[PDB]
């Protein structure tokens, strides 16, 4: 309210009597300032439950001309005990985006620009009232993490990555952050657009003006080059370059960083491009000091006093440090502006700005696991270069889906031009991941690992010695629906164990050697039909037993020589054929039957006639009958199978 | 011993003649002091031999009351030539923990507890005369290592997670080191316990009191939740918070981190709530000076002099830092206390103390090489989930053994539910240990290596188109011992080679389908039995030849039928039978013996008769005799195994 | 040129006219030194095009005596705008080493010693000016890697490593850079080998001498102990100690590090040393003052005023810090030295000086890929420990050949002694490379990947569920050599499916036991060989059915036994034999012989006679025909093959 005179300061509470001396204000374009307020006054207690977090309004006045009425956040304030005659105060205002530094998070930003990437931390947990000033597009990135850090520190890296910086244009209403780049994005009073300059010839002037100039230059380097890589296009002309030239001696001299974090070729031809632009800032930095109440970082102005015609040209103030200082009273009724002071950092226009980077690429260290993930009913993620998606074991976003992350990479046993290993991670078995040159927002799949749900294949904690690979059916993973290969090591009862969960179809392209040193027992369900084109061969030392359940059936189209060394019996029931080394055929039956189209011939070398000598049975020897047969082909599978209770 | 009077110094060698004029002495709880001690003496040279490397005796009085007698090391000392009349020096002091900096492990501590785990640096190369006010149970540590880093570093980034500080409980008799947490663990005098507090209006007073106050605060984090992940038990709830909100303006704004390194959840809430303590010392913290003699960093008292009923409560001094200033001689018999300064910062009960972590975290930037250890006579040893123990190549400890590590998970090619990949590391091959976000607390093996002694399996450096597994049998290496599946890449000299060690047991759930482009050759050693369900079919192009080396037996149920399309003989020794196409049946023996219990018919359609024209002989064309057949068999696998000389 | 008298600067550009009031040069040997002068002259504008980018020439003086002619860079210079009346600036120098500061590589170095490596950065971009003053030798790196950093930053933290270190022979002539170490490399002028000292009694004198000494101490670690791993020798004495203790309290108390990057013993025996010496430095460091202008860091001495016998011996200057002050004119004529100021830090001899370390040891935070390489023509190159080699995607090199790494070894899934997994990298497929403890001068190679040149074997982004391994013909990729094992996991479409490209030879040492539960077809294209030794069995429980394309042979060296249980024809054209279990037999053909050498018998239990009764003919039932058969066999595989258009 209070219009007795003087001193006028509230939004949150601000007394009109308590009054001020000093304060010192330092601030760079791309970062929070600090006003350091010393006060006194009358108050003894106060409480703290929202101006040690809440704002202050500050007034610093060019009177007929660009007030620079402030609002401003308090962050650490305190009292002191050294005058119960009267009250003594600190008080450091930063601004609002401090307010994200006392913050942490873990979080995953996906297919957004890294301007309004740092509009939500803002928005979610805060306001609107920021502005926008920038001209040209960035990069929008598929894959962006805050990873551990603070949200203050989160936004400021990417900030200082793409070029864009910021300030307060201060506003008589409500506060305002300006994010910023490039000429066409500042702004500032009129008639004000000059200031003067003036060597305050009898120490002191009743004017506002400078009276100190400073041009300090370092050499800056010449060049950075960047360089990726990008397995998308493994073949691709990776080399981006910037430069910016002005003459001088040791000047041009490179500069050369592997991963400057792009995929594709102009946007890192852009963050050489910022990178190159921050460094030449030092290059050519000026230092001045004036008595000048309008002025701020962020601001342009032209000066005129110390003149060339364009040495002093634009000038963008990044860095104004300022002061004020008053013991003052309603006495020799007047009293005007009690003294203030300030200092600055400038640079120019065609020659233009950006920030230097000075923060810890967030510290990933480490590999970590995660679940490969969709939620129920599948098994099967993939893509076409064998990439499986994953969340980190810290999400509070979703029951982790096919959003929890971008594509990752797998890394094979053995992998080349379309040939190769390839085991896919399935949906909810864990993995570990590492990340390229420690980036989190590089994941690589490195490798997998068993839990306590998902479990090893085998008799664990026991035969250790077993090795393998095992799968199983996808969609129905039914304990045992399942291809593998398993070799067992152990002595005296080692094994090469093969199952083939339905079908096996080997391909040989020239040759196959099986040679197994004891037995093989060969045992098919249904149906074998072998087929050899040229020549089959089969030598047996000893005895070959075989045993038909049906209809035995052979043909030969030319011959069919059956040789024995002893003896050919053909027994089938009562009629036995049997032809004998020495020379005797033997047959017997029930009846016979022989004819011949044309002619018959039985002789002999010594007598034969008919009747009396042939035995009176040559008998069968037992076997001959079809029940004896059954059982010697069908004591084979015909199984128990109880039943349970 | 040297009652003139004034100044009396020792322990180890101190003089009484030897004056003090200047100390400053900071401190903070858990953090060394340092004395800046400038002396002035008699002395041109003492040795070095000790007093550089331990302790001096200062002795801090408030007479009639609680004197402060000293006893510290000497860790950097200089003397002084600008005066030839009359000697000066500097001593800077540090407590006994100072003498863990300058040193340097990497060690591996086993199921012991955070605070008795920094007990036995202490006691294996120093004292027992620490202390122990610690109040509540912490975390008995599975595994903690001091990695690469210096003793002084590892005790205190422990105590700092854990909440764990110090301070030094001033001895008349031997130093002590307080290990502390906690109201119920600080200590302090008698009608001390209150101290006074006076602006001294005449400039100064005859008295030691309290004439400054100041009580700074900042805004804090208001919530630090933590979370980490839980193989053990992969489903569970891993987050865990701590809060503690004082009530005012922009506070309970919230802090995340991952890995708080935490197994069991109560744990980690404790971690959350050391952690959040902490950064709540700076939310409130008070700065004092006065000229009172008793007081220093670790003691507990409470002020009365600027009084509000509950503002000015119980106050532990954080850091204490002092000052002694004097010139003084024996004259003016009498001189009294010779000015003194102190200044400080101070806490209180129900709002407690705990330390600010900042120290690097073991920086282990990347993984090792280990041994998976076990000593002789053995080859596997793993657990339920597949893990191993492995000796890393820094080890003064033990011959690796099962002692040597945790367990240590393995990183699989294929790993599911019960289904996938293993191959666990046999003792005394190496591998690749990654560490879980570069932890040296929590290793994880990544992979495996060749090297010298456990050398490449094949022909290297020579058929490198050759990859592959092998196997080797579990208890007995003998160097060919082996299941093996090696495909072999090399231009028209490829293969595949299996190799079962013992036995193969093939199973197919539905069909097989062997296509082999050229032949076959299968050698089986003792027995083959085959069986199929159903129907055997076989087929040959061209000669199917078949010689048996002992009896031929074929067996069938109902009808065998053998045809042929141009001839059939059987040939047996003397009696050769042979059917021919145009149907002439040739019969030759040398008896043969016909019966039919029935009848019999011999029929033509030209002449019989009896005698005179079937051959003299149809000869068996030289095969038939027995000694010929078996060489057709036995032209086998009669080998020679010559012998070596 | 311009004698009137005074002041006299040149080289590149420098007034004779140009003042020079205050100038503050500090430095340690092996770091930069900087020289803070602050100028005032006649001129308003020189240019910038070379006087920032380039040297100044300095002339301090001990006239009669050891001249210090100076000679440096210029690399941050202004101008200040106070004074009109005449100019001020401001000028500090840098030596030429600073030029290498602004710039930045990727580059690797081979087979060169850590001297000798430092000389290209050098040469390449800069002169041969610089010498060398080593003596002993030192390692000859295989492989070093100047990773992201800055030139400067590379050179020194390799001299740290070393124990090199350097400073600036001042020459009349041209500048110079003594690469030095020890004793015998440093040197000194004559007379001047000993300067005086002198408490300047009347405040000061007309002399140049010592007026200060201090001796600091601090206590140093006793003994650092080293250790490395070595896989080409994985059972070696590993360790390596180094010591020096001087005789005091707390002092022998050890340090130990592992990776001390040593391959060889007695190297890592030199690290130990180098840095176990320089950390001895601060153990005895001495302070000083003097008016005396003819030292400077790097320079030899002896002092002789404050004596000691043998405390006062050698002094190699470390760092001087020194100051000068004028405001001269030519007036009072004469005027003479106008006064100066020196400060000191110095050391000895028989305790020799080395560098302290302190630079971020190149921050590689996580894994890179790489191709690994070898041009056209080849697909693989190892060595004798399965190692391949690689070129990272930073290359400015070489098309990546033989020369683009020094052997990396690789991390198999199963490794052991002459046994185990391996499938070595061919040349143009990408992998994973970390490095061990995070070093980029060691690589490993710890997994592979899938790109757009190198893609997935199989179906994809399709046959997810498919997995195996899959090789390739080695010299000659032909999209189809190859041989392959893949397990497909698709519900009701699940397979097993094995390749060999050519032969395949499986080897069973025991048995072996094949079951498939439906059908077998196995075709083989030329020949089968089936041998078994003692006995087969063959049992069908249903129909046998074979067919032969050419001419079946039975050999039996013993009996044959074919048995039936219902009948048994033998069917050859036009000559039917049939017998049956009733007990007939029937017989057709179109003749017969009947032969005995011996004698015939034909007898009955019915009649018999001759004619009439066996019937008129038993047919063959059609199919006995050679025509018939042939199709039964031929009704295989005599396929199509059309032809495309
Ligand atoms: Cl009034
Ligand atoms: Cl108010
Ligand atoms: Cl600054
Ligand atoms: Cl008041
Ligand atoms: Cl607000
Ligand atoms: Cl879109
Ligand atoms: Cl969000
Ligand atoms: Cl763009
Ligand atoms: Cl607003
Ligand atoms: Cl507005
Ligand atoms: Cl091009
Ligand atoms: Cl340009
Ligand atoms: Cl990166
Ligand atoms: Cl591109
Ligand atoms: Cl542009
Ligand atoms: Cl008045
Ligand atoms: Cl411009
Ligand atoms: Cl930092
Ligand atoms: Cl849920
Ligand atoms: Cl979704
Ligand atoms: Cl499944
Ligand atoms: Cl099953
Ligand atoms: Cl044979
Ligand atoms: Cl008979
Ligand atoms: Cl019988
Ligand atoms: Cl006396
Ligand atoms: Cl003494
Ligand atoms: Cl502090
Ligand atoms: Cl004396
Ligand atoms: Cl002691
Ligand atoms: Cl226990
Ligand atoms: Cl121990
Ligand atoms: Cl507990
Ligand atoms: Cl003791
Ligand atoms: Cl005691
Ligand atoms: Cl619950
Ligand atoms: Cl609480
Ligand atoms: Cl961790
Ligand atoms: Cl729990
Ligand atoms: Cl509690
Ligand atoms: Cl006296
Ligand atoms: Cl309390
Ligand atoms: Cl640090
Ligand atoms: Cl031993
Ligand atoms: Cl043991
Ligand atoms: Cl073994
Ligand atoms: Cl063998
Ligand atoms: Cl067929
Ligand atoms: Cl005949
Ligand atoms: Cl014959
Ligand atoms: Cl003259
Ligand atoms: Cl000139
Ligand atoms: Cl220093
Ligand atoms: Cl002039
Ligand atoms: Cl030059
Ligand atoms: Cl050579
Ligand atoms: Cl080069
Ligand atoms: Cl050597
Ligand atoms: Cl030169
Ligand atoms: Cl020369
Ligand atoms: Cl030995
Ligand atoms: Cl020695
Ligand atoms: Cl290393
Ligand atoms: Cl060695
Ligand atoms: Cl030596
Ligand atoms: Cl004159
Ligand atoms: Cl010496
Ligand atoms: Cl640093
Ligand atoms: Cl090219
Ligand atoms: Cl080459
Ligand atoms: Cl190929
Ligand atoms: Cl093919
Ligand atoms: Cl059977
Ligand atoms: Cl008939
Ligand atoms: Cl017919
Ligand atoms: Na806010
Ligand atoms: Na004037
Ligand atoms: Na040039
Ligand atoms: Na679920
Ligand atoms: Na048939
Ligand atoms: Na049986
Ligand atoms: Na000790
Ligand atoms: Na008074
Ligand atoms: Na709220
Ligand atoms: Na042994
Ligand atoms: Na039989
Ligand atoms: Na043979
Ligand atoms: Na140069
Ligand atoms: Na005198
Ligand atoms: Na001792
Ligand atoms: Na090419
Ligand atoms: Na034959
Ligand atoms: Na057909």
């Amino acid at each position: 309210m209070q219009l007795t005179r003087l001193v006028q300061v509230d939004c949150p509470l601000g007394p009109d009597v308590l009054l001020l001396q000093r304060m010192e204000g330092r601030e760079e374009l791309g970062r929070l300032f600090a006003y350091e307020l010393h006060l006194v006054s009358e108050n003894p207690n106060l409480p703290l439950e929202q101006l040690l977090g809440k704002p202050m309004s500050l007034s610093l006045e060019l009177p007929g001309g660009s007030r620079r009425f402030f609002h401003g956040i308090v962050a650490r304030c305190s009292q002191v005990a050294g005058h119960g005659q009267f009250a003594g105060y600190q008080a450091t205002l930063r601004p609002w985006p401090w307010l994200l530094t006392r913050t942490s998070d873990c979080r995953i930003f996906q297919n957004q620009s890294v301007p309004e990437i740092i509009k939500q931390v803002f928005r979610n947990l805060g306001f609107s009232d920021f502005e926008d000033a920038l001209t040209r597009p960035y990069r929008e990135w598929e894959y962006c993490v805050q990873y551990r850090e603070t949200s203050f520190d989160f936004i400021s890296r990417l900030m200082e990555q793409e070029g864009i910086y910021y300030w307060f244009r201060h506003e008589q209403k409500r506060h305002i952050l300006v994010l910023s780049d490039a000429y066409g994005a500042h702004r500032s009073p009129g008639g004000y657009a000059s200031v003067p300059y003036y060597p305050p010839t009898l120490g002191h002037r009743e004017r506002d003006h400078f009276f100190d100039w400073q041009m300090a230059r370092e050499v800056q380097p010449g060049s950075l080059t960047l360089n990726d890589y990008d397995f998308q296009r493994p073949g691709a002309r990776l080399e981006v370059r910037s430069n910016i030239a002005r003459p001088h001696a040791a000047a041009d001299y490179p500069l050369y960083d592997y991963p400057g974090e792009y995929v594709q070729s102009q946007d890192g031809e852009q963050y050489a491009r910022n990178r190159i632009e921050a460094i030449q800032a030092q290059h050519e930095r000026v230092r001045l000091r004036g008595v000048v109440r309008g002025i701020g970082a962020g601001h342009l102005f032209r000066l005129s006093g110390y003149p060339r015609d364009d040495q002093n040209r634009e000038y963008l103030v990044v860095g104004a440090e300022y002061r004020v200082v008053q013991e003052l009273y309603e006495t020799g009724s007047g009293g005007a502006g009690s003294q203030f002071e300030s200092e600055l950092d400038c640079i120019d226009a065609s020659q233009s700005f950006r920030l230097l980077p000075q923060t810890p690429v967030p510290v990933v260290r480490g590999p970590q696991t995660a679940v490969v993930v969709g939620p129920k009913g599948e098994e099967i993620w993939t893509d076409q270069y064998g990439r499986v998606k994953v969340h980190f074991h810290w999400d509070r976003h979703d029951q982790s889906n096919e959003n929890s992350s971008c594509w990752i990479r797998v890394s094979q046993a053995w992998a080349g031009k379309n040939w190769g290993s390839m085991q896919i991670p399935r949906i909810g078995q864990e993995v570990i991941v590492s990340f390229l040159e420690g980036d989190p927002d590089r994941p690589i799949i490195t490798g997998r690992v068993y839990n306590a749900e998902q479990t090893v294949p085998y008799e664990l904690p026991a035969n250790a010695t077993q090795s393998g690979m095992k799968s199983r059916s996808s969609k129905g993973g039914t304990p045992a629906n399942f291809n593998e290969i398993r070799m067992e090591d152990k002595k005296g009862a080692e094994q090469l164990y093969i199952h083939a969960e339905r079908n096996q179809d080997n391909l040989v392209e020239n040759d196959a050697s099986l040679s197994v040193g004891h037995d093989r027992n060969k045992s098919i369900g249904h149906d074998e039909l072998a087929r050899i084109g040229n020549n089959r061969t089969r030598a047996v030392k000893l005895n070959d037993t075989l045993l038909v359940g049906g209809a035995k059936s052979d043909s030969v189209t030319g011959t069919y020589l059956i040789e024995a060394g002893a003896q050919i019996r053909l027994v089938c029931g009562k009629s036995v054929v049997e032809f004998n080394a020495d020379g005797t055929i033997n047959i017997s039956g029930s009846a016979f039957n022989l004819y011949a189209s044309g002619n018959g011939n039985i002789d002999t070398g010594g007598r034969l006639d008919l009747n009396s000598g042939g035995a009176s049975e040559v008998d069968a020897k037992g076997k001959g009958v079809q029940g004896t047969i059954d059982g010697q082909v069908q004591a084979m599978f015909p199984p128990p199978a109880k039943g349970l209770e």
